[PDB]
């Protein structure tokens, strides 16, 4: 089937594009209703959580604003006190309260019930003194406040990017009065543990990783083991006592930072609620709505035009005509370098020029290759029919990804039965290239019975390919050659080829089909327009379709064609301009082709 | 049921039946109930919750839900290419030589999915290829 | 089969059997075995740059035909027996000039080359003048 | 330009004044790194020299967090807390296709550096540039 202009379009079309957009602030989470749960659930049952999902989704700006609105009890005021001269526990009083305890014992269970054991240890170093005169000092009796708070709204959220051992549970300082001798309660400083001591400690997985410190995090989550980091020199140590940990955890990551955590049974143990971001949304009025008022929120200047341009720009990002890209970051960035172009406006036209930029910023490979094509060192044909020979479309391994057209050739000559692809043979192809190439010898196989075996050997090579080839999206092109060249059946060159085969010759939906759309596109523009150029690809990827304006201009205009197709017959149909069967057809002309080939093979 | 009380949950019969049942469940053994008491304990915790602090029968069938629901991204993204016609399958009809098999995915927790196999026969000197393989 | 080559140089080998394959199909398969050596070779080679010359070769082989070892080739070939463009074209020109001018110019040597690489001839002074010669 | 990124020429250092053991604290002996000397303009720095150098996570830090640290040495008995700051300078990083090529894996690299300069290796060979040559 054709697809026409009206078929393909699926950009929104702009009402009033230069009106300023004036919207309220979405909900955070807004489209991500599985995360928005699952931290809804770890809130309300104090359980640990881990938000996952891609890189620039924005799930740490999401996660604090969401917090923010949360309300707890003020938490407790924060503290160590000695236990003796070589050690500390961390305690809770009520809130305000340890300046009255600090004052109290600067009168060197009162009013304090809770302060029972550094009490007794105050008064007992407070009765061997008397009873020796044994000196000071300095004092390191004292309280030592780590942190207090006025109230519980917000509660403490304390994000640490960098998870290294004395950022998360504090330091020891050491006085030097002769050596390195420097105990005291007062020279230890709390860590992000303490600080988020009420409230929530926010830490990414891939640091914990990197700095090495997941072990002594779940020993901090498991047994209340927080150990300020002490230095090799100091001679003698403080013990730390353990301490009741309240807090919850949130970790954030992507799926990859989690892998090596998820391998851990303790991992699954400690955080029971995963909240997972999707990396796209629904294309819906209401997402780009709240897309919009959080643009504004993040101080963008934004017009209708401009909004249009960046919803249907995140839906391109998808390759999803229905979905657009999730990832707020992005969208984000993309609009500054629009701003910028707009001269402080965001608009339709400056989200289009920051698109092409980005391109034109990257094309430096494309133009040398369009050059090498113009010039004859790599030689394509745009035009015209052979036999054999298609156009097949690939994408490089670099990103930001862009098609090109490969020329694929196929051989056919008597022989016993085998379908080679040269470069799988060579090394070049994977596994996935080599199992397309299986899938067509099985269909030209069954499909081809009245010889018994087929008696052609058929050899397939992309003609000026230097690097590995991987995926199967050449297939269709690989079985339309291979019967071209059994058939003798000359084949347009003027249309590229993509689409993977299974055995029964249907065509199954390939990636990257928009940048190899318009990959032949703009070797054909480089070229000289034909008017009779196009693509045949998938019907099963209409669903991805989502071709940048110039290419829908031209199918517009009559001067570039997309067709659609649901088996290898169709494509053959379409490429060598005739019918399988009202025969005269190409079946006939396939059949004697495999007649000639046999009565060679047989004298 | 007396472990899970001196744990201190709230019980009522129908929730100690419910996860009593899908500990058998987690064993994949209808006379064998999983002996992970600690994962027992888990589950009662999020339905303790889902319960407002009582563990019922529909607090535990919602909670074992809302573990399927946070794992769920994979398949959702599975049936909507399905919907959409980018993975083709079919449930209906009949066709020669093509049969629904059925593969687990790698990743916990391991949903289930139809994988669509096919077999071409050819008059040829008795080879049975596996492509995959 | 040495193990000397490199994908792209066992590419360009496996590419001329099906030029050959695909072109002499009157006795239907090829009734020839032909082997291809580079007499000195001693170290890995790589691309596809010798296909011409190891085409030339074979079909030489084949009809008997005696070859002018005045001219040096190079040029990789595709299955259809085009001849595509190759690297460092002015670098091997100039090292088969090198060595016809060691052993004493006899007037009539000379490289055949890629039509697609006129683009990159940038040939020496030494060379132009010879030519122009 | 600061063309070896090592964390003191990036981030500054702490001297240590010695009266009695190693205490040595005041704001008055931390010197300044390249990362000072930049702001309010341009810092320049080479691909190859973060990644040699190990410093390039200490460099997304700073850019992410204003995390700006002096270096300090192993033997200091206690250490200055060094508060963030709010960055401000444009940083300009060059290397070759090559001395990119592990950054690039990393997805903060293309959060941080979104604009990609890429010199062309050759240029059109015109009296226009024949003339600026």
């Amino acid at each position: 089937m054709r697809l026409s202009y009206e078929a393909l379009e699926w950009r929104t079309p702009i009402e009033n594009s230069t009106e300023p957009v004036s919207l309220p602030p979405p909900p955070p989470f807004f489209g991500q209703e599985r995360a928005r749960e699952a931290l809804e659930l770890a809130i309300r049952g104090g359980f640990h959580a881990y938000l996952v999902g891609p890189p620039s989704l924005g799930k740490h700006e999401a996660l604090l604003a969401y917090l923010s609105t949360q309300s707890v009890e003020t938490p407790p005021d924060l503290l160590y006190v000695p236990l003796s001269e070589r050690k500390v526990a961390v305690m809770t009083l009520p809130s305000g309260q340890e300046i009255h305890l600090a004052e109290a014992v600067e009168g060197l269970f009162q009013r304090f019930p809770q302060a029972r054991a550094y009490l007794e240890a105050l008064r007992a170093r407070l009765a061997r003194y008397a009873e020796t005169g044994e000196p000071l000092d300095p004092a390191q009796w004292r309280p030592n406040l780590l942190t207090s708070s006025s109230s519980g709204t917000p509660p403490p959220i304390v994000y640490e990017p960098y998870a290294t051992a004395p950022r998360l549970f504090g330091r020891l300082d050491y006085l030097v009065d002769r050596g390195v001798w420097s105990t005291n309660v007062s020279l230890i400083r709390p860590g992000a543990v303490h600080r988020a001591q009420g409230g929530y400690l926010i830490l990414d997985a891939l640091s914990l990783k990197r700095e090495g410190t997941w072990e002594a995090f779940k020993r901090a989550l498991r047994n209340g083991q927080v150990e300020p980091v002490t230095e090799p020199q100091a001679p003698a140590g403080l013990e730390v006592e353990p301490f009741p940990i309240q807090m919850q955890v949130m970790l954030v990551g992507t799926p990859e930072a989690f892998e090596g955590l998820e391998e851990d049974p303790a991992f699954s143990e400690l955080f029971r609620i995963r909240a997972e971001f999707s990396p796209t949304l629904p294309a819906s009025p209401e997402n780009c709505t709240a897309l919009g008022g959080w643009l504004l929120a993040q101080g963008f200047q934004l017009t209708q035009g401009g909004l249009t341009r960046l919803y249907d720009e995140a839906r391109r990002m998808a390759e999803q005509r229905d979905r657009m890209d999730a990832r707020l970051v992005e969208i984000r960035a993309l609009a500054e370098e629009a701003a910028v172009l707009g001269g402080g406006l965001l608009t339709a036209e400056s989200v289009e020029q920051a698109i092409a930029a980005r391109e034109h910023r990257s094309f430096l490979s494309e133009e040398e290759f369009l050059r090498a094509v113009q010039e004859g060192v790599i030689r394509l044909r745009t035009t015209g029919r052979a036999v054999g020979e298609v156009n097949s479309l690939v994408v490089v391994e670099a990103a930001p990804y862009w098609g090109r057209p490969a020329r694929l050739t196929a051989r056919a000559a008597p022989g016993r039965d085998h379908l080679i692809s040269i470069d799988r043979e060579a090394g070049l192809g994977g596994q996935i290239f080599h199992k397309a190439v299986l899938t067509l010898a099985g269909y030209l196989r069954s499909r081809y019975i009245e010889h018994g075996s087929l008696p052609v050997t058929i050899s397939l090579a992309f003609e000026q390919n230097y690097v590995s080839i991987e995926g199967d999206s050449a297939g269709l092109a690989e079985l339309v050659a291979a019967l071209s060249a059994i058939g003798n059946l000359p084949l347009r060159q003027d249309l590229a080829v993509t689409g993977a085969v299974d055995q029964t010759g249907k065509v199954l939906a390939v990636g990257a089909i928009n940048a190899k759309v318009e990959g032949f596109f703009r070797v054909c523009k480089a070229l000289g327009l034909s008017g009779t150029q196009g693509v045949i690809l998938p019907e099963a990827n209409l669903a991805n379709l989502t071709l940048r304006a110039e290419v829908l201009e031209a199918v517009r205009a009559g001067q570039f064609h997309i067709y659609a197709v649901e088996t290898a017959e169709q494509a053959l149909e379409i490429l060598a301009g005739a019918r399988m069967e009202g025969f005269r057809g190409l079946q006939e002309k396939i059949r004697a082709g495999l007649e000639a080939f046999a009565r060679l093979e047989e004298g």
